[PDB]
């Protein structure tokens, strides 16, 4: 049933571990060959990995849609909608059966997140019954998965061309940093993502299964100032508590006197990307999830 | 003795702590304000703090010489050229006896090497004396001191213009990530530096001592391609173990087959800087340093 796999790299520049990953096995890709599965790497922001730097003219992982493909071709577009294009000419067109099965974009976060998995569509059995396996496969090793579904929210990815785009993400590393850790947590996280669809076009069954996500409802801004600049920081009992609950009680920031400012609301949230720098250009703290159970249904052939 | 101070932060525009401490302070000072001594903070690289970069057109921090403070003034000079000027010529002139007397720059790293302290001359009596009363203030937080003196190296740094220059480094941090811990510690390391010199003007006899200290001898690079990028990654266990001592047998690099690379050599080193994000633009890996002990005399007004 699966045919056509790719695994993306550089969609940010300074996020390397994908980068390196990448080009390593463009030159010998043995590691993620699989028998009767035809898988190809690929650098998608090539411009902005030579430069180490996010992006050139604008971040191309949120602009792969109508809007944006659908421009006419000219030099005096962004760099990154011309190369949207060109990507969605090689691996789709995106909504289209001849597009790419299945498509892994791999990316970094300073945020202390460890191994996340990143799905769009909380329905979708197939990626779910994908996602425990690696989760269990990983074990005692732990594995999160980050539902970004949302009617008004969710972005165009560059995976999103696919009929099942899947989204890796391994913290905590900084941009323009390179280490072996998460690495080499990068790497597992695909051989088993591999062996899955593998084991799945030799026609294994699947039972039925469930599994925790954490489903984004906001985004958390940093307090300001009259001029607009920030006025505190992430809280020392917050920094890396990725994933942990917190509740309407506790610390959030931290002003330089210093004062707490707590949580409020009324309900426990799981804050993830917290203090994430790519959360300081657009000056967000991090991210309010709801923790909840998915299930799947059985799958063959 | 000691009358003009001052505080650099955003010599590097992605190293926050520096910035937002030195903006917190021009706002409200009286957190650094000693009796009988007048501080100055300021951003030296506003432009590039702007942008949350490194630099603009070249590093700041590596200009504050002849070659360059001596150009002829004008708007085709690269911007960081322009700047270093403007500031020779408010803190200093350097060499002169009218530069401010000592200059903290503030900085930050991703290497995992917690309090820093700078120091460019291994004779100075007064800086190793405070540097002594820093990091036995500091206890038990630790607090180490790197030397860059060296015959066949240089450094023209923005706090050289001082008599004293002092230089702070506080990791790990990401680039572009303000973290409330570093944060503090460096404040702490500000405080213990300012109390110094208060206790000097008010004529406190300081004995003799002897610290500690890590003196460059060269800095290694990544093992590279046959095309010229880099081939190999910070071993596991040297990630993180700034400071440490790693002797020659030890492993140092790992390539992504498998294979270890170790150190070599005839002696001990003491590795920092290890995998720093600064390093990576010039592809370094880290700095060999040396371990070894200096002494200072007694010290008066
Ligand atoms: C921290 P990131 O740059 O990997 N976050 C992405 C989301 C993603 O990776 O899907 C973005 O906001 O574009
Ligand atoms: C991380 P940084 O730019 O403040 N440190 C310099 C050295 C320095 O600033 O003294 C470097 O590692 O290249
Ligand atoms: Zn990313």
């Amino acid at each position: 049933h699966i045919q056509k796999v790719a695994i993306f790299g550089g969609t940010h520049g300074n996020e390397l571990t994908g980068v390196f990953l990448v080009k390593h096995w463009l030159e010998n890709g043995a590691e993620i060959q699989r028998t009767g599965l035809e898988v190809k790497p690929f650098i998608t922001n090539p411009r902005a990995v030579k430069k180490c730097t996010r992006y050139i003219d604008c971040d191309l992982n949120r602009i792969f849609d109508l809007e944006n493909l659908g421009k006419k071709m000219s030099e005096d577009l962004p760099y990154e909608v011309r190369r949207a294009q060109e990507i969605n000419h090689l691996f789709g067109p995106k909504d289209s059966e001849d597009s790419y099965d299945i498509i892994f974009d791999l990316h970094n976060t300073t945020s202390n997140m460890g191994c996340t998995l990143i799905l769009e569509d909380s329905r979708n059995n197939f990626l779910i019954q994908m996602f425990h396996y690696i989760k269990t496969s990983l074990a005692p090793l732990p594995c999160y998965v980050y539902l970004i579904e949302h009617p008004s929210l969710k972005y165009a990815t560059t995976r999103s061309i696919a009929k099942y785009p899947v989204g890796i993400e391994v913290g905590p590393q900084p941009q323009g940093v390179l280490r072996a850790d998460i690495l080499d947590q990068m790497r597992k996280m695909i051989k088993h993502a591999l062996d899955f669809i593998h084991h799945f076009n030799e026609g294994k069954e699947f039972p039925p299964c469930a599994i925790e996500v954490y489903k984004i409802i906001e985004k958390v801004d940093y307090p300001r100032d009259e001029n607009g600049e920030i006025a505190a920081i992430i809280h020392p009992n917050l920094q890396d508590q990725d994933w942990k609950p917190l509740h309407p009680g506790d610390p959030m920031f931290l002003t330089l006197d210093g004062k707490t400012i707590p949580l409020g609301g009324d309900c426990t949230v799981y804050p993830v990307f917290v203090n994430a720098a790519a959360y300081y250009e657009k000056k967000e703290a991090f991210a309010k999830t709801t923790k909840l159970t998915l299930n799947a249904k059985s799958i063959r052939c």
